């Protein structure tokens, strides 16, 4: 039923990286969409469970970098890689403590706007400040 | 790796235009906004953009609930039509006002009967996102 009825808007699966105290600190979350242009505001959803969101959520700047759509395997693959501590993954810690997957598509670097709560996780709501692309990295469908 | 903006990389991103009605005191208001988008699903938000200066929003936006009508993809020029018709009194349009108050499109496919649940201020716009109670579809 809910699956149909919103089957026609996709969204994306994102792997979500900090610095923290030097130590890289990462979780994928889905539900990725845009929810403002211009202002840019973006939005995703992260498992109440989560043990790494904690330590993310108050961190000056976080780096969202976008694996590709949620239903497509290979996303799905590197945002298994992403909770696996980056296994086998480049990863680009700017100055600002943000991190990123080098060899994905597209980086945002974010900051937390608004936390609403809904179920079993949370909606998370982030301002936009920097947006990268890789052209060497096909891009998000 | 080339610095770019979330209106170039998201363009091509499927985002709806929607009416957003009800019955206030007897009399229909409504608005069309767009970048609409589910951001959950289990249990099922929404978002969508209004201008701040809109002056049928702050008739709006306290009401019990609100009917969205889900018109199209925001691009479309069929669905931007329907929007026209929305902001211009529901011209050629038929109506259905349930007794929550919250007001549907007849001929959209998909009727999301929602309450406001947060707003969050965007530049010239607001992010409005709420919880979707009753889900139709025609």
């Amino acid at each position: 039923s809910l699956r149909e009825a919103f089957g026609h808007f996709p969204s994306g699966v994102v792997a979500i990286a900090a610095e923290v105290n030097g130590t890289l600190e990462g979780l994928a979350a889905s539900t990725f969409v845009p929810v403002s242009l211009d202002p840019p505001l973006v939005s995703f959803c992260v498992q109440n469970t989560s043990t790494t969101w904690p330590k993310l959520k108050d961190r000056p700047m976080l780096g969202i970098s976008v694996l590709g759509e949620e239903h497509d395997e290979a996303a799905r693959t590197l945002a298994a890689k992403t909770g696996d501590r980056f296994a086998g993954l480049e990863t680009v810690s700017r100055p600002t403590g943000a991190v990123f997957i080098k060899g994905t598509a597209l980086w945002l670097e974010s900051a937390v706007e608004q936390l609403i709560p809904a179920g079993d996780h949370t909606i998370v709501v982030l301002r936009v400040n920097e947006v990268t692309v890789d052209a060497n990295v096909a891009p998000i469908v």
